[PDB]
């Protein structure tokens, strides 16, 4: 029953560190994103380095908010009150989908679909936030199912048909996006996991571990993701 | 891997159930004593009363506030943070120079004597305190092992140089000091050891465990050592 993290603030929550580290990783990783912005010519590139951009950026937004304890609330749910960091689903509400164009854009598919992975993608971030604000335990654990079938969808998607329009199309822009998608098909699903065992779900886990988890996913599946795509030859 | 108490205030905290029956069961001990105090014809009795009353009273005080989480500091060590109830070394740094004196009285002694035996528990506590707070494992231990070597001063001189002095007398205050001097010995050296693997130290054990185990040790190092003294003949 010892925390991890540290009480920077004293505001009583010591996941503060760790809610602290993430955001000077979100916005350098943001910051050199903007320093190889001013290099690039090919308006694919800089139309990948736009959406791209923007991913570790809002996070810096939210992750900010956090840090001094913006998004934050309680949600009193049988007899305790659960501490409930919605800026976190604001992040996500944007920077997946955003996350998930790259991918699209770098796959070349119509907007018709496009329009379907985001509209999933963004009916998963949602529900997952009413699940973090579901007063009966099993309603939290239902929407932390479907939001997690939602996952599934979208990650189904990227694995079948995105990851064949990427193959028709050369093996340098199939490479570099298989190889992100694996990323994803990773990062991504450890999430609901982590959720469901978290302070969201069974309590299992304290939530400095979490947040500290969470940011290393976070910071791994934006700037990571970027790293591995911005510097692929795919975006040209 | 899961704690036992209750959060009795919703603030993350479920040592404060044993926080809680600490405090009514130190209050029930300590105002029995000024019930069963008053009455009393005479001088001698009324000197221990006096003091004995104290014990249960200000460690009353102490459990209250910790209650609350009044004294509550988060000590950093490493990338853990500690909730180390300070209040309990103020509650001893006053309890137990008191029920030491209590035996010290039931011996007659020179205040050379009570203002060493006092002024080493008075150490032992301090220094403890010093542990409690420091932020290097290493620096923790030390000053644990110092407040240890303390315990054994005291428990040495409680032994030799007071038993016996304690012997001269009746053989009614020595069988009633031998007495308190036994479960004085056995209870108090359980504490080190339980700092030890609760959170101010090893981390074996949980908070919950801890605040319960010494909410447990406390109430009979006190209102059971009172009781056994007040229900005495050697205190006339
Ligand atoms: C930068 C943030 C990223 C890449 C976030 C990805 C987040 C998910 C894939 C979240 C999925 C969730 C579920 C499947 C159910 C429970 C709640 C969520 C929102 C944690
Ligand atoms: C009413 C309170 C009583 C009888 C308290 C007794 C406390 C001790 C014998 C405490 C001993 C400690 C050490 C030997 C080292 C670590 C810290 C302490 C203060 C827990």
């Amino acid at each position: 029953t010892a925390a991890v993290g540290a009480d920077l603030l004293g505001d009583g929550r010591p996941e503060t560190l760790w809610l602290g580290i993430g955001t000077l990783l979100m916005l350098i990783g943001t910051f050199y994103f903007i320093v190889k912005g001013w290099g690039v010519t090919d308006k694919e590139a800089r139309e990948y380095y736009s959406i791209t951009i923007l991913v570790p950026g809002i996070a810096s937004a939210a992750y900010l908010s956090m840090f001094f304890g913006i998004g934050l609330t309680e949600v009193q749910v049988g007899s305790e009150m659960l501490d409930i960091y919605y800026a976190r689903y604001a992040d996500w509400l944007f920077t997946t989908p955003l996350l998930l164009l790259d991918l699209a854009l770098l796959a070349k598919v119509d907007r018709v679909s496009i329009g379907t992975l985001v509209g999933v993608d963004a009916l998963m971030i949602v529900t997952g936030l009413v699940g973090a604000l579901s007063h009966t335990p099993l309603a939290r654990y239902t929407w932390w199912l479907f939001s997690t079938i939602c996952m599934i969808v979208v990650l189904y998607f990227l694995a079948t048909s995105l990851r064949a329009a990427a193959k028709e199309r050369g093996p340098e822009v199939a490479s570099t996006f298989n190889t992100l998608t694996a990323l994803v098909l990773v990062l991504w699903t450890a999430y609901p996991i982590l959720w469901i065992i978290g302070t969201e779900g069974a309590g299992v886990v304290g939530l400095g571990i979490e947040t500290l988890l969470f940011m290393v996913l976070d910071v791994t599946a934006k700037v990571g993701f970027g790293f591995i795509l911005l510097r692929s030859r795919a975006i040209l």
